[PDB]
């Protein structure tokens, strides 16, 4: 998809924002955006075309896949980066706020409580995702699915497309993630000296 | 198949037996092998071509057939048929030795103890099949099969041809049968007087 927009406020972010902050949107470009659209997307492109399973089930193909991916990967993935950009849109909307009504008329008292909650935000935004993801589907896709979901006649073999790719993908996703908590929270350590 | 010979035995015991044996021999040929080759026969012509399983498992559907049927109900019959007539070929045979004895130089003392093993033979073959059909099948051809037999992944379904016309002569052949006991003990018992 197109990210272009989103790029564009969020480089206009990294101007209002500590270095380690200009760290974590670097991240967030190169290691999240850029990888799942020229390498994860590709991934999954064939992911129910190439999913088979042993039957003559009419249906039975379409339900198990649902089963065994009741959201995708890259999809979870998109909601995520979008989630955790949101609080950087709120916090530069504020400043440049501040910025007009100064006009008319850096992280002062009030703009630093906005900060450290935006932060905050940011951070419980990618335990959710985490979890939520480690909950749903584990770390490692298994290449054989077992699936007994009606139309499927008692319960029938399933074999899902590139599982290997990925689970090396997921786990890339998931360091990468870990790599942003690390920097929110030695960014609030920052502040709070 | 040609059953032309043991016919032509069996219609040479007609002379050498009691009329309740005649009447035995008569049912033997029309409402056993009469029917088996007018009838059952093409029945069970397409058991296997027409047996059918849920799966795209190559030799799935000839391990399952070969699970449900280990031998054919008309193989079955066929193999009955031959040795309940057995006895009677012993029985004619000891006649017509003792006629060829007395040429050379009706139930005698001699004969009638054959005789009574003979009937005796009938009906331990009868019962013994009758029982053994039970037990391999019961008496009852459910049309779904559920095999779970290397190589079928899981537990699959397959699909009997003409199930309920195969109960239909199943139950036939049964009362067939058992009308055959009740001669055998009636002549058994005529003897005894
Ligand atoms: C402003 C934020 C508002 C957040 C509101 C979140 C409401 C979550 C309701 C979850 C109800 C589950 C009911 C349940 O249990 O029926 C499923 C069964 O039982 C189970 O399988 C156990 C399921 C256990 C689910 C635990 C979810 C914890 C979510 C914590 C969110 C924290 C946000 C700060
Ligand atoms: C279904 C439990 O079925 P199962 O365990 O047998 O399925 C096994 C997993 N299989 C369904 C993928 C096969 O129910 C679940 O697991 C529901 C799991 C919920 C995953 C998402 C949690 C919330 C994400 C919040 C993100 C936003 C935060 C800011
Ligand atoms: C800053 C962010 C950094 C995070 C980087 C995360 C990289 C994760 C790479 C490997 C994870 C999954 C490996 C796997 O899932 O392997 C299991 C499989 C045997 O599983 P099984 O069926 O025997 O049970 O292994 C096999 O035998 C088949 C051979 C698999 C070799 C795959 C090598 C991938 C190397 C990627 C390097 C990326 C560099 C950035
Ligand atoms: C001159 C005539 C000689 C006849 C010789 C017959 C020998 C039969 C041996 C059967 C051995 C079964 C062993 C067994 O049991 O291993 C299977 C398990 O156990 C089970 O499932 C229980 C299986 C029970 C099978 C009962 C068969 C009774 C046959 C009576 C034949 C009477 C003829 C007059
Ligand atoms: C297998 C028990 O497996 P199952 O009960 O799960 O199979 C269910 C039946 N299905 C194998 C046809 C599906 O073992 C058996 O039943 C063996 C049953 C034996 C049937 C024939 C007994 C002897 C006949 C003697 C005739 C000659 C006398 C003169
Ligand atoms: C001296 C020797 C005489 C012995 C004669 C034995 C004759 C046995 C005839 C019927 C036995 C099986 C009936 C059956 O198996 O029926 C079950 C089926 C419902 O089973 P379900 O799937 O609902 O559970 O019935 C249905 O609904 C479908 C309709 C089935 C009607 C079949 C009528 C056959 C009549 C044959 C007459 C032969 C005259 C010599």
């Amino acid at each position: 998809g197109d990210w272009s927009f989103l790029g564009n406020i969020l480089e206009e972010v990294n101007e209002h924002s500590t270095v380690i902050g200009r760290v974590w949107l670097t991240v967030l470009f190169i290691f999240r955006i850029l990888i799942l659209g020229t390498a994860a997307e590709f991934v999954w492109g064939d992911e129910q075309s190439d999913f088979v399973c042993n039957t003559q089930q009419p249906g039975c193909e379409n339900v198990c896949y649902d089963e065994a991916f009741p959201i995708s990967h890259i999809r979870l993935w998109v909601l995520q980066i979008i989630f955790v950009s949101t609080p950087s849109l709120v916090y530069v909307g504020h400043a440049v706020h501040h910025v007009r009504m100064e006009e008319k008329r850096r992280l002062e008292g009030t703009l630093l409580r906005t900060y450290v909650c935006h932060i905050i935000f940011k951070t419980l935004f990618e335990v959710g995702f985490i979890v939520g993801h480690y909950f749903l589907y584990g770390f490692r896709i298994l290449p054989l699915y077992r699936c007994s979901r009606w139309p499927c006649p008692n319960v029938v073999d399933c074999f899902v497309s590139r599982p290997t790719e990925k689970t090396i993908f997921i786990l890339f996703m998931l360091s990468v993630a870990s790599v942003s908590l690390f920097l929110n929270i030695l960014e609030m350590s920052h502040l709070g000296l």
